C-alpha cells in the first residue's frame, strides 16, 4: 500500500524514509535519518550508483540499475530506485532527493 519512498539531501543522507523499511530490511526509519545511502550500497554497486545519481543531478531525474542495498543483519537486499530533484526555493544550494525503490528480490 503506497509507493516505497524515501528523501535526502544531496550528500544522500536520509531525511525521510518509509515506515516499512523495518518489515523489508530491519531498520526504524529512525535509525537511517542522518546517515547517507552511499554506506548502505555495497561495494560492488557503488560505482554504477553514483553514475545514477551523476545523471540524476545532470538530467534532475534518474533510474538505478539493480543494486544491493544493506540491511540490519548484514545481509544485502537487491534493490531498484527511481529518483528525482526537488527545487528547495532558495536556489541549486537548496536543493533535494525523492526516491521511489522497488525490491527485486
Ligand atoms: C538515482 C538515485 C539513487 C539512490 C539510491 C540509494 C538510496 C537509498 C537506498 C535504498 C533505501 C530503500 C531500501 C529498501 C527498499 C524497499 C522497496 C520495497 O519494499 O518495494 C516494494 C515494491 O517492490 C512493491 O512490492
Amino acid at each position: 500500500r503506497g509507493a516505497f519512498l524515501s528523501r535526502h539531501s544531496l550528500d544522500m543522507k536520509f531525511t525521510y524514509c518509509d515506515d516499512r523499511i523495518a518489515e523489508v530490511a530491519g531498520y526504524s526509519p529512525d535509525d537511517l535519518i542522518g546517515c547517507s545511502a552511499y554506506e548502505y550500497i555495497h561495494a560492488l554497486d557503488s560505482d554504477a550508483v553514483s553514475k545514477s545519481i551523476h545523471t540524476l543531478l545532470s538530467k534532475g531525474q534518474a533510474v538505478t540499475g539493480q543494486y544491493r542495498f544493506l540491511a540490519r543483519s548484514g545481509g544485502y537486499l537487491w534493490t531498484q530506485t527511481q529518483a528525482t530533484v526537488v527545487s528547495g526555493g532558495r536556489g541549486p544550494q537548496s536543493e533535494s532527493i525523492v526516491c521511489v525503490h522497488f525490491l527485486i528480490s
